[PDB]
């Protein structure tokens, strides 16, 4: 997918009004938005239909699918109901698991991006031993989309290694957690970024300056 | 109940409402209330009604609700999420161990500030269990004994591996276990471990869900009281 400026927005405000209004101070500047449970839980799945109608952009739904394949399989099918371009997947539960989600945005037209490695600190106890086989088990699966630490870009390098170069790489954990924005798309083709961005001042000079950074990688 | 201090659920058996629309859940959740009174709510009902379906059940049926969130974000998400769960009315929300000690300690952190429960998930019923998360179970139940988690989630269909996660969690703790029925999980074997079985389709897809779970309590009834 083409991501506009190489920049994901993370929409974790968890009001609907304080949301919208965000999202349209920074809209020129993005046009790609991921939805978490911070926000659906909030406000309910019918934020992302109204998202995707008013901003005509593209939706990314963070639900880090993490249960067995008939319950992922009912996760997916709500998701994408709703309108969703695309759903996170997490990898751990294994290949069954993934596979459900698979077959459903095949069914549905949309995309499905898996959760190799997570940004902060406690992926080191479990994750990151299993992030090399979970991204192998992503090729083998035939994913094209992954999710990988903008905090670890030595891990995002060895990432991209499994995964190839005609593969879909996006990275949370920029700004806040530590990660920098020029560094992480040496690796990833998009970063995601949420309270740098959602708790500015001024969320459209926040991402004005972030764009303005990376100016010479677009 | 086994303990004094665990969760009291009536006939060991929790209902995993994972119908997908109002009418259907409630009906179902209704018919069967005599048998149960701890009712599992995760991902498919809530996207498809939203949260409010906790009050609707909370209203109706006065059964305690465990919110199967299957938590699984960095620790600053998990608060939002953990915040937004009990601020709904959920009793207790279900958190995978994979992401770590930090990600866990977030949902503690906000269970006790709002008086509820977590419930610690340490190794999954399906097949693809056996990749990535088996390998980690027991260290996953280890961490959450130092974490002080009290309540745990382990697998019917594997009572070989629920053996070993109750030596880990000890008998001061309270387990759970999907995977009965539908999966292939035998409800006597696994309540040899568990204190409580979780039961979803082989109920709410049946004929008649109350004869379903008349007919689970029958089959285990040397197992019930107190
Ligand atoms: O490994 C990961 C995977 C994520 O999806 N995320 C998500 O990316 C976003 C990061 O937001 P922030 O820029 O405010 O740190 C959050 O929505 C978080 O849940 C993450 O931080 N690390
Ligand atoms: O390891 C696990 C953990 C679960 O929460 N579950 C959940 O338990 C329920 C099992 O339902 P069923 O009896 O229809 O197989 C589902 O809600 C599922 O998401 C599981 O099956 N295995």
């Amino acid at each position: 997918m083409d991501v506009m400026n190489r920049l994901i927005l993370a929409m974790d405000l968890m009001n609907r009004d304080d949301a919208l209004r965000v999202t349209g101070e920074v809209r020129e500047y993005i046009d790609t938005v991921k939805i978490g449970y911070p926000l659906v839980l909030s406000e309910g799945m019918d934020i992302i239909a109204e998202f995707r109608k008013r901003f005509g952009c593209r939706i990314i739904a963070d639900f880090k699918v993490a249960d067995i394949p008939e319950t992922n399989e009912k996760i997916c099918r709500a998701t994408f109901k709703a309108g969703a371009d695309a759903i996170i997947v997490h990898g751990f539960p294994g290949a069954d698991s993934v596979r459900a989600c698979l077959n459903v945005a095949e069914e549905m037209g949309r995309e499905v991006f898996l959760l190799t490695e997570m940004s902060h600190p406690g992926a080191e106890m479990f994750i990151q031993g299993a992030a090399d086989e979970i991204a192998r088990m992503g090729v083998d699966l035939g994913v094209k989309n992954y999710v990988g630490p903008s905090t670890r870009p030595e891990r995002l390098s060895r990432l991209r290694e499994i995964i190839g170069q005609d593969s879909f790489l996006i990275s949370p954990g920029a700004g806040a957690q530590g990660g920098d924005p020029g560094e992480t798309l040496r690796f990833a083709d998009a970063i995601i970024v949420g309270a740098s961005i959602y708790l500015a001042d001024n969320p459209a000079a926040a991402a004005a300056g972030i764009i303005e950074s990376i100016k010479d990688l677009l």
